[PDB]
């Protein structure tokens, strides 16, 4: 039983949440979080989505390696000069001294970018697009949280190199909108798609664009993926270079982008739709949707009946016939774990060719006849994800909002709510309003589709050149 | 490729993994890139290996790769001899951690502590779960891409049973999955065995294992490991239960672990790779047919018309499962593309000219053996996917009559030594001791025209152990030992 709540203390909630689910246990390195089977299972799903998708685009899979030299790590500036802190170094092996030490990635660009100039001799040796599936390690500086802030996380990171500009842009905008289906279609947590600041995008790209989404429960935002159009700094960098193909001895530096996204995702599910009860899974991210209780041989034998006729409409189900757990057990298990369906069989229904359905979303529960069993059972299930993505939409509707100047942003912004606002766009101003409204306000993309057009000469809280959404953030 | 295969072996491998596309090279000596080429076969191991294990229950999780130093160091479980190669995280930037972190080299400290905090009753267990990961081991041995690198990608399988006989029975069925990994996939046959106290995991009760046989070198490998731990890690771990029924007794679980690497990846290079480069089995190959478009005068109409072909066979060999690249690109010529393919080790090139459109058929080129068919239009989907059949058992079969034609037996340390020097692997009667696995060790060395180490105690000896046989010390032989010079 959870026994916080998501109302009176997050963090208490959280953790409790994570740990009575069996998604994470806690290991003794701070900032590493075991990744149970519950919770593995959930990445696998968004794994199992986005390399599909990605494999469309021509993108191929690929791992390289974990060390990365000194030379490399310092060649030019993957990071800006403040990142390095976050950097884990390898010294010694056993007790022998490394003659140069040796780092482990907090990202790939400086491992995977020397073997690109390598592999581009011509323009036929482009696109490269490669992806791989990987651990890396950032020694956080922030409090550190399961899945939202770990030191240790899991990702997939996409390396990409092009001709031309324009084969780049489009691709950027395709990953873009492929992490705001994982997000909205498989999480049913909805996104604000959109662009950094010049002080908040990546220093090593041209632009960076995001999906943020809206945490009610901390009055906070998060950065949910990211996708950089990295122009030609790295290949600059890097020399990544082909002939001109028109220009005798000329050459063109390719243009390159970059995009990942990571376990992260599990934690702004956990956040968006816990409830007091513990976990809400999405069912399309739900490794098992329907669980099947009974509360011997008659009545489990129709449990069973339940299960491959279930498995065979497609739907995931398990059966927990275990008889040495009380059905009030099982109750509170599987509802500690989000399962979305739970399936009742009692001896009243089962001779009455009946059960009861409990959508752990709303908590009614139904009475269906038996008959119709896979076709109920999966409409319910569609209207579970359609709810859990409708409620959180509301939500993010009611938390955004807009104000025109600094006195009305404020106000909003301590009600625990996210404003978009006329701004500037530059950096000097940007930390101004950081350190006015503290707890300061980071910005956190300037959305593609704002919710209102600019007005006529409007003028920053100089002159505003977009609504920027702001907000405090993880 | 320059390089042959009989002639210099590590500089065929250096080139066969390069050209194909499979291997990079990177600055921090021994570790190396992962094309999408090599990547691919890890991905049709990982395909297979997983959907086994779960149907025998186990599931799969990631456990943190940083290992605290005193969880490292708190209980035995691995000897001192194994600490030199334990990579050491000793700063973040410029500022110094209060304690080392080590890089997992294995999972057991990291994970065993976790399942002592799970395993509360009877209820608790089994326990099985395996993760994916890459580990370090900061090898002192030779690395070579994918036989030993210092950084690789694995499964480690960590199952904790309330029962011996469950744990047992797990055991060998790892055992055999490893081992259709290697025939069944890879086409390579491999010899199940237990291995010798010398060469066990120290800290379980027994290990088996599949080795493997690279000819061209005359040298066996350890393809995979199945462990038996007994109670010696749940009794450091404290992995216990009280049974209510049992009142005053602790129950210590039984405990397996086990692995697989990319060492599989060169394995297979090794064993069917020849001097026109790689040769992939067709259970593995990310592609299995190319299809290549000929003879290309030609209308740009007509020449449309000939790709329109080859995306038509593309299709149809899409509807019936087989994984085919129509390889339509005008800026290389046919001859290049068919070396550049077979170089990959693709198992099938699919030749489509003008006149094979006009005349209904066109060509199939094994890469196993190198014959070109001529096979009618309408016979695609069967006729290709029964040659890719016939290229995996050709492959197997091979590979087989080359392992039986190199595993022989000696009785006599002096035909030991004079079959191993013929590059082979000799199962010979052993007593078993650890002195004595040293002493073959200095003297297979010493007496030579490398020493050897055993290999395993096989399940299936080629010969019976004779009433009183001794070893090849003097103590009689306990078993039949397979030896040989290994990697
Ligand atoms: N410590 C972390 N734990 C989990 N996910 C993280 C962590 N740091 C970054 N991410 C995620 O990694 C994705 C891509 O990595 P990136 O380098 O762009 O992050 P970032 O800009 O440093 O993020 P942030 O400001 O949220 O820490 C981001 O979309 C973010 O969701
Ligand atoms: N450096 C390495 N690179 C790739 N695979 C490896 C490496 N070391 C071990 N393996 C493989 O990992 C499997 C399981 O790991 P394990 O610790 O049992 O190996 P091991 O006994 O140390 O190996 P070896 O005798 O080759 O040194 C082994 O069966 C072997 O195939
Ligand atoms: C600590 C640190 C360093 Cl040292 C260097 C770059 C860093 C960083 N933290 C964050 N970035 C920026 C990136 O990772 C760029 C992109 N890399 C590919 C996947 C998507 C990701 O956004
Ligand atoms: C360097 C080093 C250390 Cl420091 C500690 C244990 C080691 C090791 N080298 C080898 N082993 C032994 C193992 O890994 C045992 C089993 N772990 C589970 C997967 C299969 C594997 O056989
Ligand atoms: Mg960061
Ligand atoms: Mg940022
Ligand atoms: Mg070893
Ligand atoms: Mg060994
Ligand atoms: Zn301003
Ligand atoms: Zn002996």
């Amino acid at each position: 039983g959870l026994e916080a709540k998501k109302e009176e203390n997050l963090a208490d909630w959280y953790s409790q949440v994570i740990t009575k689910s069996e998604m994470i246990e806690y290991h003794d390195i701070s900032g590493c979080y075991i990744l149970r089977p519950w919770a593995y299972a959930i990445w696998e799903a968004i794994k199992d989505f986005f390399d599909a998708e990605i494999k469309k685009l021509g993108v191929e899979n690929c791992y390289f390696p974990m060390f990365v030299s000194q030379s490399a790590l310092e060649k030019e500036k993957t990071h800006v000069a403040d990142f390095a802190p976050e950097v884990a170094w390898v010294t010694r092996s056993g007790k022998t001294e490394l003659a140069e030490p040796i780092a482990i990635r907090p990202t790939s660009e400086t491992v995977m970018y020397p073997a690109y100039a390598k592999w581009v001799q011509s323009h036929r040796d482009l696109p490269i697009k490669l992806n791989q599936w990987c651990n890396v390690v950032r020694w956080e500086f922030k409090h550190p949280q399961p899945f939202l802030r770990t030191r240790e996380f899991l990702w997939q990171e996409g390396h990409s190199a092009f001709a031309t500009m324009e084969e780049a842009a489009e691709e950027v905008l395709q990953i873009l909108d492929l992490y705001a289906q994982v997000y909205e279609e498989l999480l049913a947590i909805p996104v604000v798609k959109g662009r950094k600041t010049e002080k908040e995008k990546f220093a090593g790209g041209d632009y960076t664009t995001t999906i943020e989404a809206f945490i009610s429960a901390s009055g906070r935002a998060i950065q949910g993926g990211t996708s950089h159009h990295l122009g030609q700094n790295f290949s600059k960098m890097f020399e990544i270079v082909f002939e001109d193909p028109k220009i005798p001895g000329e050459k063109q530096f390719a243009y390159q982008n970059s995009w990942g996204l990571t376990t992260r995702t599990i934690g702004v599910m956990t956040m968006v739709h816990g409830d007091n009860m513990g976990l809400v899974l999405p069912p399309r991210v739900a490794c098992v949707q329907v669980v099947i209780i009974p509360c011997k041989e008659a009545l489990i034998a129709k449990c069973n009946d339940y299960r491959r006729r279930l498995l065979s409409v497609n739907i995931r189900v398990r059966a927990d016939l275990r008889d040495n757990y009380s059905p009030g057990w099982k109750f509170n298990h599987w509802e500690l774990k989000g399962v979305p369906i739970r399936l009742e069989v009692g001896p009243r229904d089962m001779k009455s060719c009946q059960f009861v359905a409990v959508r752990r979303d709303t908590g009614e529960k139904l009475t269906v006849a038996e008959n119709e069993a896979e076709t109920k059972l999966q409409a319910i299930l569609e209207d579970i994800q359609v709810t859990l993505f409708t409620r959180a939409s509301e939500d993010l509707k009611t938390h955004m909002v807009v104000a025109n100047t600094m006195e009305d942003f404020q106000k909003i912004l301590d009600s625990g709510k996210i404003v978009q606002i006329p701004f500037c766009g530059e950096i000097d101003c940007e930390d101004w309003i950081k350190k006015t409204t503290a707890m300061g306000a980071k910005s956190l993309c300037i959305p593609f589709k704002p919710l209102c057009e600019l007005q006529p000469g409007a003028k920053c809280v100089n002159p505003a050149k977009y609504y920027t959404l702001f907000g405090r953030s993880y």
